[PDB]
């Protein structure tokens, strides 16, 4: 049965002997520690859990409520009108796959529109569910900005009933997000064209703040009867390996969302049955407790701010090491990732001659940068320019 | 998009006011506590974990090794010859779905054969991956035994390249397992007919013991170049909600299994990306530590033995409450579940008139029974005979 299977298309080189191709947050010491708020919650769970009995298919109710509040805001009409249902999922990826399976099996959706560039796993996830993936223009490589007019031009090829995927904030890989006015334009256009918006929200809190980072989503939510949000707590709780995310379904009213959500639960049941408790329980414990939530929000703020300091230090140090070229785009971009503007061959050179690792696209993880490694990193970059 | 979705086909009645329709183990007090070995491991993890950085797609290496040893035996040729690869998954269900996606995308498999009766989610899982499910005869409702000759008759309709699903031990819902000689007959037949065996192993340790319960699988593994095992640690570690299972792929040699496994990892990547650490880390911590493993094995033994005591007490008490009918089949059956022999209407009557809850099939969870609830439970049953 297996003798003729083709190998899947093919960090290790890094280990064999700076990592900017890392996918996680690192602190100033180059570590990805467990957040203190998380350790405190885990201790509370160790002390207080009396069973590991299965969660419901949609997971921990408190987790769902706290998630909806994060996405839509306390007192949101969507919440008040019971228009949203949330399934706790194994990570943002799990939420995306649940969304994809739900859509493939229960709707006429055949196509999902994703930005060029995006996270490479988007295509894999949607294709796995039998959905075609189409790309829309996004990046202006000259101004290192949102190629907006072009985005709109690309998207006028999208038919009514197509899904359009939006990164909520901290676009991956570019760090370039729509302004609020641009989000508002997109929200209006989406209504007019009959797109189903799918928000991928893996970095809430890493751009400007929890509430600010949700402005775009909330602009869409104000305009649409229906949408889906696939969110992740992997980076903003440092809970990567615990697989903590959420798939939130929004419909016109409670009757419609509940009915549709029944099929989302069926899609989950046939996949992993019900979701893993530990990571989501830590999130629910933290979000629903004033003291823990305060510690967590500050920890998230510390991460956001350290990234901003590295963006500034990167730009300053490149200038000091004798790059005579603008990198101001780095300061204005949001989240852990930016395109450095380096070519695939410069990136290869960086790895081979200097041991500095980025992805071929030239995307770098700014959280891989520290006050200590910045000078050598920038010296290397200047050398390949 | 969602306005026309049909609701999915539809515990609560129990709550509204004995539960034998429960899906988990309960102790003599009616609780499903966290195992002591698990609490000890969780404390060790709280004390020692310094990051939540993502696991590899296939999860914790130690978890994989310990799993293979449990399934195949220490010193197994399959292990020695590196013929098996294991992905840590979100539960047995997750392992089944990973198997199904892997098979649908990378092989000519179109059909999976499942026993009639089985766990109802088997059909959902395979169908979700685009695979047809066919049933084979299993249960002799007169002798409350394995309708074996009939099983074989059913399965001669299976074509070469079809998958045949076997419950490793503690068949769900019947508690009726092949004898070793029957497993050996099935293993030979499977080779001759060109079936791909898929073992579903959710109850290792609940029939006779860890090693004994794996005899059937090992009989197949001795005969086959290729097979898949979907295992779960939900019931034998009491880790239900942490989602701890494994998909183990076996091929003729290391080159072939590694190549095939690359596509299994691709299937995981496009689903939930990588698996949840907490539950699998507890399993790995326990299995790889002599002291914790000893405590755990005894806890598992205590569960196995309590179930056996309830099977015996059930049969004795039914006789004492004036059932003049054999129930000896209960003593010989394996695991938490048996068919009581009650009809769907008797089961309905039990619920409505006596507040005793089973599934319509008449399947009862023997671990729902206690010395305290046995007399009323048996009085109720006698009343509906
Ligand atoms: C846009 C977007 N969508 C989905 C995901 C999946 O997040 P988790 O499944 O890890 O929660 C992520 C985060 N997953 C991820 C891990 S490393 C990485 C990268 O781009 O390096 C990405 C994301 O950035
Ligand atoms: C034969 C078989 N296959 C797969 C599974 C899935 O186990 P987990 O996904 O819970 O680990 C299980 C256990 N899942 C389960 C939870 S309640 C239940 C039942 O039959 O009541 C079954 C099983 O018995």
């Amino acid at each position: 049965m297996f003798e003729n299977i083709t190998a899947a298309p093919a960090a290790d080189l890094f280990r064999a002997d700076i990592n900017l191709g890392i996918g996680v947050y690192k602190d100033e010491t180059g570590k990805t520690p467990v957040l203190t708020s998380v350790k405190k919650a885990e201790q509370y769970l160790l002390e207080n859990e009396t069973t590991k009995n299965y969660l419901g298919i949609d997971g921990i109710p408190e987790f769902g409520r706290c998630t909806q509040e994060l996405l839509f805001g306390k007192g949101s009409a969507l919440i008040n009108d019971k228009r949203a249902r949330t399934a706790q999922t194994p990570g943002g990826t799990g939420a995306l796959r649940v969304a994809a399976d739900f859509l493939a099996k229960n709707t006429s959706v055949k196509r999902v529109w994703v930005s060029n560039p995006s996270w490479p796993n988007h295509k894999s996830v949607f294709n796995s569910a039998g959905l075609e993936v189409r790309e829309y223009a996004y990046y202006d490589a000259e101004n290192h900005t949102l190629d907006f007019d072009a985005l709109i031009n690309s998207l006028n090829e999208a038919q009514a009933g197509d899904v359009v995927l939006f990164h909520g904030c901290c676009h991956n890989p570019t760090g370039i997000d729509p302004t609020l006015e641009q989000w508002q334009t997109l929200a209006q256009l989406s209504v007019e064209k009959g797109w189903l918006p799918l928000f991928d929200f893996a970095y809430q809190g890493f751009a400007r703040g929890l509430e600010e980072d949700a402005e775009g989503l909330r602009a869409f939510a104000a305009m649409h009867k229906e949408l889906i949000v696939a969110s992740s707590y992997s980076k903003n709780f440092g809970l990567y390996n615990e697989r903590v995310g959420a798939c939130t379904l929004v419909a016109a009213d409670s009757e419609t969302v509940d009915r549709a959500f029944s099929q989302m639960k069926a899609a989950i049941r046939a996949n992993y049955s019900n979701p893993p408790a530990h990571g989501a329980s830590v999130v629910a414990t933290i979000l629903s407790n004033d003291a823990l939530r305060a510690i967590w929000e500050q920890e998230l703020t510390d991460m956001r701010q350290r990234i901003q300091r590295m963006r500034q230090l990167f730009v300053n140090t490149l200038q000091e090491k004798g790059a005579n070229r603008d990198f101001s785009f780095i300061i204005k971009q949001n989240g852990m990732f930016s395109f450095s503007g380096l070519t695939k061959e410069q990136v290869l050179r960086l790895r081979e001659e200097f041991g500095v690792y980025a992805v071929a696209s030239g995307r770098v993880n700014v959280a891989g940068m520290t006050p200590d490694n910045m000078a050598p990193l920038c010296e290397a970059i200047v050398a390949v320019l």
